[PDB]
């Protein structure tokens, strides 16, 4: 609740969209996270005087775990730099986890396959895929309650081309004439509360299909677009936050490829 120190930086004109080729903000005024949108400085000055712990989730399972060391060290370079992270990874092969050199205020938990911990440990959870890698900032401008990020190969598509669930036996269900995005289920977060209630949500939806004996065209993907359908995301980070520049390039409204695909 501290105030924010004296700062220099230039105005921002009342007349002048920040950016013209793209939509900044929802129907629900939450904000679309793209690059010359936000001043880092000032948000990272909010964050650290709040002393914001990130924590940072993925999966590594069999043949994934080979993902994690240019996953981790990238990460380094670009999530969060500045602030506490704590990266939670979670695989069968606890031994096969790399020895990855973490920054000052950085730790890294292996668990082998306690919602509770992670309310106790960090403010923010942020759940992406491990074969990935950082190439950008990726920064405390994506914090906030509950948000959700815009798959990179459906920006621009029409809602009826969306690829949700579109059987109606299913709980991932939705109509053509619903909709406002096509969100990635590798790439959501929030605080730890909404983060744990989008998955208990998306847990219990699925058992509800699997007990029905039909699966979602995306599985967890389908459910998260259904999630945050009813459930506004607070903030939507654009394509920019997960991309696959082998297949879709690097089109002018993207400024900064910050986290892609690994070819
Ligand atoms: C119009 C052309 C679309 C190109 C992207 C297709 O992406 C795939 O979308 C489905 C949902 O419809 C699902 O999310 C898997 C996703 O494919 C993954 O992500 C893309 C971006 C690539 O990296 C693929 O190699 C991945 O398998
Ligand atoms: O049949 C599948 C394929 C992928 N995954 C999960 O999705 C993550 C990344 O997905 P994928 O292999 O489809 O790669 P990507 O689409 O992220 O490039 C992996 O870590 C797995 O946890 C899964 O659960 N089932
Ligand atoms: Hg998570
Ligand atoms: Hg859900
Ligand atoms: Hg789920
Ligand atoms: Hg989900």
């Amino acid at each position: 609740m501290v105030s924010l120190p004296r700062m220099v930086y230039p105005q921002s004109k009342v007349l002048t969209p920040c950016r013209k080729d793209v939509l900044v903000v929802t129907p629900w005024l939450a904000p679309i996270v793209w690059e010359g949108t936000f001043n880092i400085d000032i948000l990272n000055e909010q964050f650290r005087l709040q002393n914001t712990t990130i924590g940072l989730t993925v999966f590594a399972i069999k043949k994934y775990v080979a993902f994690l060391k240019l996953f981790l060290e990238t990460a380094e370079k670009h999530f969060m730099v500045g602030h506490r992270v704590h990266y939670y990874v979670f695989t069968d092969q606890p031994a096969a986890v790399p020895r990855v050199t973490l920054g000052t205020g950085r730790q890294l938990s292996v668990l082998e396959v306690c919602e509770r911990r992670f309310l106790s440990e960090v403010d923010y959870l942020v759940c992406v895929d491990v074969d990935m890698e950082f190439r950008d900032h990726v920064g405390v401008e994506i914090l906030t309650p509950l948000f959700g990020t815009l798959h990179p190969g459906f920006y621009g598509s029409s809602r009826e081309a969306f690829t949700y669930e579109r059987r109606p036996q299913s709980q991932a269900y939705i109509p053509k004439d619903e909709g406002d995005f096509y969100y990635l289920g590798g790439f959501f977060g929030g605080s730890v509360q909404e983060v744990q209630r989008l998955t208990r949500a998306c847990h219990q939806a699925m058992m509800v299909d699997q007990a029905n004996g039909i699966e979602a065209v995306w599985h967890d993907e389908s459910h998260l677009n259904k999630y945050l359908l009813r459930h506004k995301p607070t903030k939507v980070l654009s394509p920019e936050y997960l991309w696959d520049q082998q297949l879709l390039g690097w089109p002018a409204v993207l400024r900064k490829l910050r986290f892609t695909a690994v070819p």
